């Protein structure tokens, strides 16, 4: 199909910058960063967004402006304004069902309680879009990853989050380039 868009989830504010529900953007600053490109208002969906390309593909990295829940509201004016269709749109996500630093490739299967992502399939209308999940861990046999996804990570876990965030950052621009996974060893 053609035009790509990767989007980085996360929540406002510079104090929601460094949690764990905020790795998205930080990969997403990263891949930017890398590719030599700022972000910039985007007036017509309201998220900000980054121009450049990843090996001569053409890229639209983005960042969602509002909070975490209405992620959809947004990205799914992204696609539409860029003709993106969802099995070309890559969300990059903090996943509770993984564990802290491991990171896998897929399209389809579900949200793992990721509320960010419902909203994405929802306004998608679709759960095949692909994800690069980062694992971050998952608060203890019984719940509450709600609050858990709004700390920080601990100061063992933020010495490797740089780490993490560069393997991360490689597999998005792998999926681009070649698709599929075997960027998936074991950071267990």
């Amino acid at each position: 199909a053609e035009p790509l868009l990767v989007v980085g989830l996360g929540n406002p504010g510079a104090n929601y910058a460094r949690t764990r529900h905020n790795l998205g953007f930080v990969v997403a600053d990263l891949l930017a960063a890398r590719l030599g490109a700022k972000f910039k208002a985007h007036k017509r969906s309201g998220a900000e967004v980054a121009t450049g390309r990843s090996a001569g593909r053409s890229l639209v990295l983005a960042k969602p402006r509002c909070y975490m829940n209405e992620s959809g509201r947004q990205i799914g004016p992204l696609a539409k304004f860029y003709s993106v269709a969802p099995a070309n749109i890559i969300v990059i996500h903090d996943d509770l069902d993984l564990e802290f630093g491991r990171i896998r490739l897929k399209i389809g299967g579900g949200e793992g309680g990721h509320n960010g992502l419902r909203s994405v399939v929802a306004a998608l209308g679709t759960k095949d879009f692909q994800r690069v999940r980062i694992g971050i861990g998952r608060p203890p046999g019984r719940k509450d990853p709600a609050a858990f996804v709004l700390e920080n990570f601990t100061p063992a876990e933020r010495a490797e989050v740089p780490t993490i965030c560069e393997q991360a950052a490689d597999a998005t621009e792998l999926l681009i380039e070649q698709g599929m996974e075997p960027a998936q060893n074991r950071v267990h």
